[PDB]
């Protein structure tokens, strides 16, 4: 069957197994896909979500090494709009309000895997060190 | 031209842009390659190199998401030997003594990128916090 275009977006700061599992599950929504990934800009993330460690350039250069990623939009828009889907010919949006997306049948949800973040790893490192 | 088999190995703890740049450069040594990656076992790393954060299973599950990786040997042997190259039909070994490898024309060196590690990121996080 013919090729389906998928779009996911996020910050992808300090990329870990949780991000990649999501990207993987987006990519495999259908047997034949193109996964476009959008990366949020520095100023906008800092304004609405909060603190970002790596720059756009870093966060993007890392995402390029994930096999599931076919295309990166960098920076992506912070609000996805119907015009934006029309331009890049996007069939579905993988996320986890964004209500117009469902009404149009273009919403596919994916899951987060907790406990595999990069911060969690640092926590484990620290627990080599008894408090007393 | 025909397909060349490449083998790189390491610990791949807390995988970052430095690891992936090396893997990328291994993969692109020739126009047509298969990159096999070997991941060192927990007990052996702890015995000879030192402290490992993530287990083999974690370190391997992460490496699977890198597009340049065609095959993973997990766990790999800690000493690569001529027999091991014969078994998996390995043409070159990407590393950075291992002297027999050069004498046989099977040594190709790759470079590390400093300053992009996962520990370095945590250092940057901490520098939001003045000492006084």
């Amino acid at each position: 069957s013919k090729n389906v275009v998928i779009y996911a977006d996020g910050v992808y700061d300090m990329l870990h197994l949780g991000h990649m599992k999501q990207l993987e599950q987006a990519k495999k929504l259908f047997e034949n896909t193109t996964l476009i990934v959008g990366v949020t800009s520095d100023n906008e993330t800092k304004l609405f979500k909060g603190q970002v460690v790596q720059t756009l350039e870093e966060r993007t250069e890392t995402l390029k090494h994930i096999r599931w990623v076919d295309e990166i939009i960098s920076p992506c828009p912070w609000v996805v709009t119907p015009e934006f889907l029309e331009k890049y010919k996007i069939d579905y949006v993988a996320h986890d309000i964004y209500a117009w997306l469902k009404r149009a049948g273009k919403f596919k949800a994916t899951q987060r895997t907790e406990g595999v973040s990069t911060t969690d790893l640092i926590v484990r490192i620290l627990k080599n060190y008894e408090d007393y």
